[PDB]
This record gives C-alpha cells, sequence and structure tokens, in this order.
C-alpha cells in the first residue's frame, strides 16, 4: 500500500519485544519499506486461501496473542533479507529485490510451514507438536531459502536433488540463526517444537541420527515416503556441512573445521554457480569442491576439508 514508513513495537511468539517496520495509511500495516521492494505480512485468518489480507493494526502496537506470529514472520524475514544482502550480496530471493510475502495463521492446528512457489506460509501448530512456526528464526530462514533455491539451482523436490534442496534450507536457516546470534545451534526448529519437551528439535545437523535421520550415505532412505525422503536424507548433507564448519571424526574419518562463514561462502557459491535442478549428492560434492577451489585455491585447507567431510558421510 502507499503510505509513510513507521516503526511499531510488539511481542513475538516467545514473548520477546521487538520493533517492526510498518506503513501508515489510515491503519498501520505490516509492510516494511526499508528492505528491497518491501516485506509484507498477511493474516490468513485460520483459512487456507492465500495470501489473505495484508496485516492491519489500529495503533502500531502488536502485543496481542493473535499478533505474535505476524510480528515474528515479519521481523525474521527482515533478518533473513539482511543476511543474504550483507553476507552474500544477494538482493531478496530473486536477486532483484522481489517483494517478500508471508501469511500467518494458516489453517487450523497446522504443524508445518512452506514456500508455495510465491510466498511463505506458517501454521500455528496444534500447541503440542508445534507452537506458531514463525517463532523460529531457523524456520523462517529455511522457508525463504526455498525461494532462493527455486530461483537459482532449481533443485527438484524429490530424491537426492530434493534432499539437497532441504539441506540447503537447513544450512542457511542455521547460518541465519547464527547471524542473529540469539541462542544459536546446529538444531532445526527447537524454538517452536514440542513446548512440553525441553532440549529436542525437529532435526539435528550435528547428529542427524538423534532423530532417526541418516548420517552416512550407506544409511540413505530409498522408499517413496516424503518425496523420496527429502527431510530424511537431508541428514547426510547436513552432517557434511556441520563437519566442514565445526570439524570432527565421523566413522573414523577426521575433518578439520573451517568455520561457519567459509561453509556459507562455499555452499552459496555451489548453489548459485554449479548446482542444477537434477544434481545428486555426488554432484554436490563436486560443486562444493569447485566452489572452495574458486574461493580459496586448489591446495587450500578449505578444499581438503570439503573432501574429508564428504568422505566422512560416504559421498564420493
Ligand atoms: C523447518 C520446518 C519447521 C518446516 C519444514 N517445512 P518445508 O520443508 O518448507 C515444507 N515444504 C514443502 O513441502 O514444499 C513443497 C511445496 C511446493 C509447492 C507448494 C507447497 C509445497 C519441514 O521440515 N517440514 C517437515 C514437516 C514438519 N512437520
Ligand atoms: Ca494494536
Ligand atoms: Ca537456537
Ligand atoms: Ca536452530
Ligand atoms: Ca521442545
Ligand atoms: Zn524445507
Amino acid at each position: 500500500i502507499t503510505g509513510t514508513s513507521t516503526v511499531g513495537v510488539g511481542r513475538g511468539v516467545l514473548g520477546d519485544q521487538k520493533n517492526i517496520n510498518t506503513t501508515y495509511s489510515t491503519y498501520y500495516y505490516l509492510q516494511d519499506n526499508t528492505r528491497g521492494n518491501g516485506i509484507f505480512t498477511y493474516d490468513a485468518k485460520y483459512r487456507t486461501t492465500l495470501p489473505g489480507s495484508l496485516w492491519a493494526d489500529a495503533d502500531n502496537q502488536f502485543f496481542a496473542s493473535y499478533d505474535a506470529p505476524a510480528v515474528d514472520a515479519h521481523y525474521y524475514a527482515g533478518v533473513t533479507y539482511d543476511y543474504y544482502k550483507n553476507v552474500h550480496n544477494r538482493l531478496s530471493y530473486d536477486g532483484n529485490n522481489a517483494a517478500i510475502r508471508s501469511s500467518v495463521h494458516y489453517s487450523q492446528g497446522y504443524n508445518n510451514a512452506f514456500w508455495n512457489g510465491s510466498q511463505m506460509v506458517y501454521g500455528d501448530g496444534d500447541g503440542q507438536t508445534f507452537i506458531p512456526l514463525s517463532g523460529g528464526i531457523d524456520v523462517v530462514a529455511h522457508e525463504l531459502t526455498h525461494a532462493v533455491t527455486d530461483y537459482t539451482a532449481g533443485l527438484i523436490y524429490q530424491n537426492e536433488s530434493g534432499a539437497i534442496n532441504e539441506a540447503i534450507s537447513d544450512i542457511f536457516g542455521t547460518l541465519v540463526e547464527f547471524y542473529a546470534n540469539k541462542n544459536p545451534d546446529w538444531e532445526i526448529g527447537e524454538d517452536v517444537y514440542t513446548p512440553g519437551i525441553s532440549g529436542d528439535s525437529l532435526r539435528s545437523m550435528s547428529d542427524p541420527a538423534k532423530y532417526g535421520d541418516p548420517d552416512h550415505y550407506s544409511k540413505r532412505y530409498t522408499g517413496t515416503q516424503d518425496n523420496g525422503g527429502v527431510h530424511i536424507n537431508s541428514g547426510i548433507i547436513n552432517k557434511a556441512a556441520y563437519l566442514i564448519s565445526q570439524g570432527g571424526t565421523h566413522y573414523g574419518v577426521s575433518v578439520v573445521g573451517i568455520g561457519r562463514d567459509k561453509l556459507g561462502k562455499i555452499f552459496y557459491r555451489a548453489l548459485t554457480q554449479y548446482l542444477t535442478p537434477t544434481s545428486n549428492f555426488s554432484q554436490l560434492r563436486a560443486a562444493a569442491v569447485q566452489s572452495a577451489t574458486d574461493l580459496y585455491g586448489s591446495t587450500s585447507q578449505e578444499v581438503a576439508s570439503v573432501k574429508q567431510a564428504f568422505d566422512a558421510v560416504g559421498v564420493k
């Protein structure tokens, strides 16, 4: 909407106060004009028709329980925008400052979030398995990263290409979580998962097997559930990424860690310069090796560590 840029205040899903960029024109709207061609947050009103209505508020204060998922979807989309721009020189998901749109309060009891080809969508959860999913910065960044992937490598959402697609979203979701630097970890979704159980998460990148996901190619799933295991076999790549950054010895193979920033540079370059819609795990290894070679040199520790990490998870 046309209006003037304003700054509102509210509380997110976890009860934390934050400022949010809004737009005033009769109402205050969740429309942040400070980033690209805007970040826009919508109310889906417990229904499944998208996007719903651009979020309107009478007083620019967002402290109602119903407001909390919108506050966080809007704010964390801004953080994710900032990460891609400041760290990777990428302007929004399409590289040309496309408007970023999210809808919250999608459906009833909806234990998921997704990119629908055009926008992000967040359930409220059922209160037992999930609370409103925009409360997780790693979740928000996971969803926006699906848009980045779709505009770049275009990884098809099934089998190995789809597991790479998933891992890319978990990797950058985690790197955004570290960028914001509030309780960062290598776990996925911990801030919104199972409010009655402490210390768990939906997936672990440091130890995928903690939740039954493979940490070695010899343990890959090859059935048909979950689009051929896209959220399962992602553990193999998540583990490789974790090892590149943090190091370790895994199934007897030692990996020298090179840190998160270099992990992010290598995988961003692989995603945007070398991967294609049908890339498999072996082709990802080659893409990451070439990316590290471009950035750091063929004789570098960074290249050597990429090779050891993929060796450690059984990907040649
Ligand atoms: C990070 C977690 C919290 C959420 C994540 N959701 P996602 O991967 O983005 C689910 N996207 C998905 O299916 O895209 C396919 C698709 C394409 C076009 C239109 C619609 C959909 C996930 O890991 N879901 C697994 C189940 C959670 N109960
Ligand atoms: Ca209000
Ligand atoms: Ca965390
Ligand atoms: Ca996390
Ligand atoms: Ca929990
Ligand atoms: Zn995903």
